[PDB]
């Protein structure tokens, strides 16, 4: 809100947008066509308020926009393309469009199209999810969080429902029961810090390697849940996890926030895990 707004760089004409079917509601996000928004026609996502909403919501939408302008560009964070702020129409924030939707559902739908890895004749696993994909998505989300962390940002709601999937397996962090993703201090003291987001990154990890599963299955989210979380109880390994990966899930869920890895340590670690899987996959593919 204190951050300045460079209209000469981000302002887009309202009549250069044809709004289409809605995506989500909470303001509301919509799919759309933007003409000339980049250097001829492109698909975009527009977040706009309603008719007569609370001046506050306007203020909120504006500050959300300035935050995005502040954060900057990174391949793994939803990209801001423009915004209509001047008088004449409603306030709109325009970002790139990700066709495949949130990561959880996308994964949830590939449960009948998964193989640990591929070998000849690999044409039987066309459009199949594999460990490499899963670790790759985890690597990218980590890089985007290391980025955001590097800018003093704090997501506060990092989950699979807030990860978008684009062309060529590129995931992006965006921001549209949350208790299931919160760390102990965040639930009991109401404290949000970069470390608590790592806690959540851990919950995200579990979601990915459980192909879109809901965390803490069958548990009610009542007082007992909160107590067990506080006493050291943790989720069991998901169905598509590897041993190293599950352990990383455990590290992120460390009770002592300072003892949780950092997003830089996580990037460093997943990068390696990805490179090893790759190597094994090369040997698997070579022999058979
Ligand atoms: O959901 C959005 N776009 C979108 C893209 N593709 C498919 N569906 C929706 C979106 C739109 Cl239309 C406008 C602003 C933001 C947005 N802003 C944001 C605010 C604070 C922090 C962050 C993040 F950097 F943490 F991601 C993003 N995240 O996601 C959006």
């Amino acid at each position: 809100e204190r951050l300045p707004y460079d209209a000469s760089k981000w302002e887009f004409p309202r009549d250069r947008l044809k709004l289409g079917k809605p995506l989500g509601r909470g303001g509301q996000v919509i799919e759309a066509d933007a003409f000339g928004i980049d250097k001829t026609c492109r698909t975009v996502a527009v977040k706009m308020l309603k008719e007569g909403a609370t001046h506050s919501e306007h203020r909120a939408l504006m500050s959300e926009l300035k935050i995005l302008i502040h954060i900057g560009h990174h391949l793994n964070v939803v990209n801001l393309l423009g915004a209509c702020t001047k008088p004449g129409g409603p306030l709109m924030v325009i970002t790139e469009f990700c066709k495949f939707g949130n990561l959880s559902t996308y994964l949830r739908s590939k449960r009948n199209e998964f193989v640990p890895y591929k070998v000849a004749p690999e044409d039987l696993y066309k459009d199949f999810l594999t460990l490499e994909h899963l670790i790759c998505y985890s690597f990218q989300v980590a890089k985007g969080m290391e980025f955001l962390a590097s800018r003093k940002c704090i997501h506060r709601d990092l989950a699979a429902r807030n990860i978008l999937l684009s062309e060529k397996n590129v995931v992006k962090i965006c921001d549209f029961l949350p208790l299931k993703w919160m760390a102990p201090e965040t639930i009991f003291d109401r404290v949000y810090t970069i470390q608590s987001d790592v806690w959540s990154f851990g919950v995200l990890l579990w979601e990915i390697f459980s192909l879109g599963a809901s965390p803490y299955p069958g548990v009610k989210i009542d007082e007992e849940f909160c107590r067990r979380l506080k006493e050291g109880t943790r989720m069991r390994a998901p169905d598509y996890t590897t041993p190293e990966m599950y352990q990383t899930m455990l590290d992120c869920w460390h009770g002592e926030p300072s003892q949780r890895p950092t997003f830089s340590e996580l990037v460093e670690h997943l990068g390696n895990l990805l490179q090893a899987n790759a190597q094994q996959d090369r040997h698997h593919h070579h022999h058979h």
